[PDB]
């Protein structure tokens, strides 16, 4: 019952992610013959000529910021687009971030991993001062990919934690290689192997932060990976019982990432692939769950995680006014996330299992 | 409308006011007033920041206190009844707490100019120095607490920042209505910077925002020490008075401590004239003017005539409103980088002109 234009113009999400308010208003007030896709793609071009000029003049900092802006314009042109152009927007986002990454401070380093014989670029960022550092692996979702987590990265890098980002099955760069799968944990696991190998990172101090579907992937990664010292499900879920409650374009995304023909074929595939209730009892790390009450993800997920995640590990935050990922609530919840990832990973504070805003 | 002037989406968002906060302001229950809405938020922000300090989350504590200050600032910035002073005080005390928590910290230097306290806040870039510095000037309602976002851009680019409230502004308003000798207070701020060893004495520019731009032009013309100058939504005189929004005229009235509009006009037009003095400027000057500013393009005629050619970098933005706030961050990045060229880089930038002549 929600409209396509309105699923795309998620003011909260796009503004917190770093999309310019003024571009937003221009998207909203754009002429009716200009599509959402074209509008945002033209801006991506604009921002890219800007950054070229900056580099030419020796303005590297500005050029990194303008390239981030261009990549975010590409991300958001295509994120809920399903025709022949989607492919080009995805590819344009990737091109733009590749240029942005070495101009970002601190820089995003490329590590070209290969999982199950499939190339998987890993982007790593490292905070100020001599080595080593805790890391937060950040997990994308249904449309959220490595190129989009910039501002959340910046929060944890400010708090002396490195970041690592990648696109696995059904996501971003790997979508062409693999449809969405039931063993995402092996992707997160491969990455931990990179970080355990890279001498700039503390091996006992790796955690995982998953956003939306990434939320689900984080819980799965933690349930299957003893070496991870932190799990955050940020607007995630335990299983797909709740399918009928999904928005129309979310149902479209599920079908798109599954590469099936019908919604019921998608539901079937995703429900089995993304189940976690058989293994939630294995998560053995401090586990922070941020849940918006107004999410399409219903409160039975909160029931499930209380029922199944070991009581000693669960840090449960339910925001009564929160939408999906609590984007509508501003930066507060993100800060809280980053500070708690600090307490676990950099602080060494053995945090007490706790509840906020539950029960209602 | 008074509501639309207050809801300046571009201005507030770029300055760091939360979009979520702005939505609840636009959609507030009608019985809850703009003032009270924002003041209630600053309290909430302050409480969360105390919890954060208690938990060792110093970096979030600063950001939340910075949020508190701005909610206080924007509650009171166009308010004129008895609560106005309480709003101003709340902002002042909130920022005082925020300042040591900032990254990098804003350090308090306590000046007195002729019996009159003038708090100056100084922020230093990372690692060793000495460091170039940018003095930043507030406007009609912009005060030292407001410029956090512009600060961070220039501090990212290796330049110290210094902020203060001059005649008719902020903390000084109590002691001194708007005045004809703002150059005096700027030069005092320079004095301190010249004395502090962590700052480059031949590397101090001035960045004036809105009315602050008029002050920046006045100072550069009266201060041979100044190595750089930006007029950001500034002006050279007040011939254009009638063109000011209703709330701007009310602010003029207010900062002039008079009861009538014509009293306000007479006083400010005299006090704020620069045209007799603009040709005396011997430093790099950047003027950013938005075509749809209530400030007319006559200003551009004045400056091209009177600011000497070898120093003028003119930027006219044809879609820009007042201070080009409706154009997002790009003009602000352009200012921070230009200051970087003049003050950090061993760089002589040549007299260039962008967006002018008009189409
Ligand atoms: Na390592
Ligand atoms: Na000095």
């Amino acid at each position: 019952q929600v409209k396509p234009e309105d699923e795309m113009d998620n003011w909260g999400r796009l503004i917190l992610d770093g999309v310019s308010y003024s571009d937003m208003v221009g998207a909203r007030d754009r002429p009716k013959e200009i599509t959402w896709f074209d509008y945002w793609m033209s801006l991506a071009n604009e921002y890219e000529q800007e950054a070229e000029r900056k580099v030419a003049l020796g303005h590297d900092l500005s050029a990194g910021e303008l390239l981030m802006s261009a990549a975010l314009c590409a991300q958001y042109a295509q994120f809920l687009w399903f025709d022949e152009r989607r492919q080009k927007g995805q590819a344009r986002k990737v091109e733009l971030y590749q240029k942005a990454a070495p101009l970002l401070s601190p820089p995003a380093e490329r590590h070209e991993l290969v999982v199950d014989g499939i190339p998987m670029p890993v982007y790593v960022r490292i905070p100020e001062g001599p080595g080593p550092h805790p890391a937060v692996i950040m997990l994308g979702g249904l449309e959220s990919t490595k190129e989009e987590s910039f501002q959340m990265e910046n929060l944890v890098l400010d708090r002396g934690m490195a970041t690592a980002t990648f696109d696995g099955p059904g996501q971003g760069e790997m979508f062409e290689y693999k449809r969405i799968a039931g063993d995402y944990e092996k992707y997160t696991s491969a990455v931990v192997d990179l970080l355990t190998k890279l001498e700039a990172i503390r091996n006992d101090a790796i955690g995982v932060l998953g956003r939306s579907l990434g939320g689900n992937y984080a819980l799965k990664s933690a349930a299957c990976e003893p070496r991870l010292a932190a799990c955050i499900s940020w607007g995630g879920f335990s299983d797909l019982d709740y399918w009928d409650l999904e928005t129309p374009l979310t149902k479209e995304s599920w079908k798109y990432v599954s590469k099936v023909d019908t919604l019921e074929e998608a539901r079937l595939h995703v429900h089995a692939a993304l189940e976690t209730r058989d293994v939630l009892s294995q998560i053995a790390c401090p586990t922070y769950i941020l849940h918006g009450v107004h999410d399409e993800v219903p409160l039975s997920f909160v029931d499930t995680v209380l029922e199944l995640v070991p009581a000693e590990h669960l840090n449960l935050v339910v925001e009564k006014d929160g939408d999906h990922c609590c984007h509508n609530l501003g930066i507060r919840p993100r800060l809280e996330m980053a500070d708690w990832l600090y307490d676990v990973l950099v602080a060494g504070k053995k945090v007490a299992p706790t509840m906020k805003g539950w029960p209602l």
